């Protein structure tokens, strides 16, 4: 069964057959669409099927389906599972696994890049200090002095779920948030809770508006430990505007490397709970969301004041006006410092080309429109006009609850 | 069964129970989400009738009553005999208000109970439809002080006697292809515009030529009519700080009046039911003006602005877009024509959602359509989880009449 998606700006129609290979569920029913809902120990029993299916994918892609190396590997995994209950991925399968999880990430507009992922195998890691080292190396490699390179570092898979490796930070680099006694917030409001945990684990907080948080790392189910990323390793870009000279005086800066550290990577039924990955920013992530969300740094008002906009009625579009300036500033600052960044026009257009190619060669590209469309200027980017079909493929990245919610403290 | 929706900017959580009353299907399955796809009998009629009337009588707090039961019999007897039935005026007003109330793509629903309903079910000809329409247009325009309205033509019978307004809006501009290969006017209406000429219309072959009405009564061939020019309120488009903006020559009409939808109440189908409210600025400034396949004017506005159009990364489109939209809101307000901005509209919709959650148990809402086509995340609807589902009464789309009409 074939499904069609139309682009209402070009009348280009596409046929999806790939959704057919989709087993996980969406949260939707024929009676309800949950398309805008943000979040809608295994058995030997369930594991070999998931293994088989993954290895069948892998082997097809290398054009070896049904080969002897294919049959043998299935038989090998099959035995390893019954004997040991889990199984180990070959390097080749891990790489392929990790690239595919990205390729399948329906909410990611950056996917045209999926096949270029640098995979770092950290499955021999045993301790938090071991993790700090792997993470430091990932940061330096990926940062590459501003010429950012995508990368993922993969720690040991879950075994009994009592020995999980976890990166407690949501991103490797993020700024502290400090709730004050007067209810206000200093720093990033999104990171207040995590910040507190760090302080409580004995982090001495400098308490500024842009303090880079320490890494809190859990190896093998043990209590997490704190570490400071070498500062010479954290590339930051001070934010200025190409015409507004007072802009720099806002004191804004941002880190250059976005690196998601709280997701679970599932491959062939295995669960890698620590698998930080990084790319480079699309400008609106910082300029729209990070700076302008009301519950983030919320600088729209102050930027608006400085521009002397009529802030007395929303119908002056002062908010919109300040938002464009701030986003101009972000892109300007990055390009000027030669740190990789991509604007939302260029990014969304790339995604369209990527998506069409994916339909052409793969029969589909699962995409979540609520997430692919940028948080400003939606309809003047080509994805807005693009119908999309959202469904779950594996390998995949998934959310997991915050570890402080689940962790058994050893004390 | 009892679903929650969280607002991620305020943390407020709402519980949805109304979705259990949902009847129609979404196009989604457990395997695949179609949330961003634009379009995913005597036996049939009585269930529908019953379910509508049960909600009507319960809404008036007469559920069960003898008045309720008698009506159920009466409609039943009439279906059984006439193979269809007629709504009381009170049911027609309720039905219409509720189809708007249930429109999950409409951000403007906070207004839903104020709909002025005009019952045109006694209409029999296209000249009659024209008259009703002109009266609707004038009442709603109200010299710039728009009032929402819907005019309802006779309901479908055998379906060889449908009333239809072939226009998609009562008021839209024409579109002509040129040997040039460019498009003059509204590229969206190019086909319809042809279908008009092919029907005898003298197109002024301009950029903002108000289309003529093409009205079809009782299944007959559709007829042309020009809306009295004086009934079409239009706003010239100027900018509160760009003098040169006037020169772009932009104008838009004040009355958004959707005419091609089908209103279903109690299983009865009203295929001609034009309705109208008033514009949210972005509808014109973002979509009509700047959609690539619409009047697509960003390019020129950008040039007039002397912005660096060398690289996408200057955000010159984004700059021009804000300006274009400041100018629309500016123009309407200056001329005292109702218009709402996206900040105000979405904020009022969040209030409406909350009212609906506590008053009705929920509010079907299609996030893909409710989030404005500019500055998404700086509007509060961006951060609002919404549950989308189909309730009746409803407005549905219907095939273009010309693919359907037998001349
Ligand atoms: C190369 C530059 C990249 C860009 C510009 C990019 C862009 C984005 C953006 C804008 C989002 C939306 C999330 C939000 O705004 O909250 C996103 C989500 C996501 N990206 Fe990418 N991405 C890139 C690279 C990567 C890489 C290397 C991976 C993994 C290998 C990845 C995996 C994902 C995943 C799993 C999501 C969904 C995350 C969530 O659900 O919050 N991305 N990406
Ligand atoms: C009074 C002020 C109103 C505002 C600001 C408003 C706003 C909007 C907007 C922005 C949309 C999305 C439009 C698009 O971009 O295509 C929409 C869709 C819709 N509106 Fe409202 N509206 C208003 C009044 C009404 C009234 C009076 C009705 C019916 C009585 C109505 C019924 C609908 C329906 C059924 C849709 C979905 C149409 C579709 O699926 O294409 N609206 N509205
Ligand atoms: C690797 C990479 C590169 C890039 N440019 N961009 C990204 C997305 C992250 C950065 N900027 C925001 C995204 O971070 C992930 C944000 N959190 C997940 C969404 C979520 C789920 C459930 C509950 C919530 F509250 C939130 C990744
Ligand atoms: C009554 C009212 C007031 C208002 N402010 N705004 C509105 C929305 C209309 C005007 N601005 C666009 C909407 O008109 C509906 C346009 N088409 C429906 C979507 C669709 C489906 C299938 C195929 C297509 F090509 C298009 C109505
Ligand atoms: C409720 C709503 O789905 C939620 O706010 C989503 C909308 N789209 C998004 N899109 C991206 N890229 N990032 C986000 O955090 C969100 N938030
Ligand atoms: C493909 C996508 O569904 C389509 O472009 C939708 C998205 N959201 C929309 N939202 C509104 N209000 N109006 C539209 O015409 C559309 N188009
Ligand atoms: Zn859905």
């Amino acid at each position: 069964r074939f499904l069609k998606v139309k682009n209402w700006e070009t009348d280009v129609v596409l046929t999806d057959t790939l959704h057919l290979k989709s087993t996980l569920e969406t949260g939707c029913t024929e009676h309800i669409c949950m398309g805008s809902i943000v979040l809608p120990v295994r058995t030997k029993d369930q594991l070999f099927p998931l293994a088989k299916e993954f290895l069948d994918q892998y082997y097809s892609s290398i054009k070896r389906f049904g080969s002897k190396a294919h049959m043998d590997r299935l038989e090998e995994v099959n035995k390893e599972i019954e004997s040991t209950s889990t199984y180990q991925l070959k390097d080749t399968e891990l790489i392929y696994g990790a690239k595919h999880a990205w390729r399948n990430a329906s909410r990611c507009v950056g996917r045209i890049q999926w096949s270029k992922l640098q995979v770092f195998d950290a499955r021999d890691c045993t301790t938090a200090h071991g993790m700090f080292n792997y993470i430091c190396n990932h940061v330096k490699y990926a940062t590459n002095k501003g010429n950012l390179r995508s990368a993922i570092t993969i720690f040991p898979q879950r075994t009994d779920g009592k020995h999980d490796f976890r990166v407690w930070n949501s991103q490797l680099i993020r700024y502290a948030g400090y709730k004050q006694p007067d209810g206000s917030t200093l720093g990033d409001p999104a990171n207040v809770q995590f910040t507190e945990i760090c302080i409580q684990q004995g982090w001495k907080a400098p308490r500024g508006r842009f303090d880079v948080l320490p890494l809190l790392l859990q190896a093998n189910g043990n209590d997490p430990e704190l570490f400071q990323i070498p500062p010479e390793l954290v590339l930051e870009v001070p934010i200025r505007h190409p015409k507004f000279d007072w802009f720099k005086d806002l004191g804004l800066k941002w880190y250059g490397l976005p690196a998601v550290s709280n997701m679970l990577l599932e491959i062939g039924g295995l669960e890698f709970s620590a698998c930080p990955f990084s790319g480079w920013y699309m400008g609106t992530e910082i300029g729209v969301r990070n700076y302008c969300d009301n519950s983030r740094y919320n600088i729209l008002e102050e930027v608006a004041k400085k521009m002397d906009l009529d802030m007395r009625k929303t119908s002056s579009l002062w908010k919109d006006q300040a938002l464009v300036e701030i986003n101009i500033a972000v892109l300007y600052s990055f390009q000027s410092d030669k740190v990789t960044i991509v604007d939302h026009h260029s990014a969304t257009e790339s995604f369209i080309k990527h998506m069409e190619n994916e339909y052409r060669c793969r029969g589909g590209c699962p995409a979540d429109w609520v997430w692919i469309v940028p948080p400003m200027s939606g309809s003047i980017t080509p994805v807005f006009h693009q119908e999309m079909l959202n469904y779950r493929l594996t390998p995949s990245f998934e959310y997991q609850p915050d570890p402080w919610n689940t962790h058994v403290w050893k004390g």
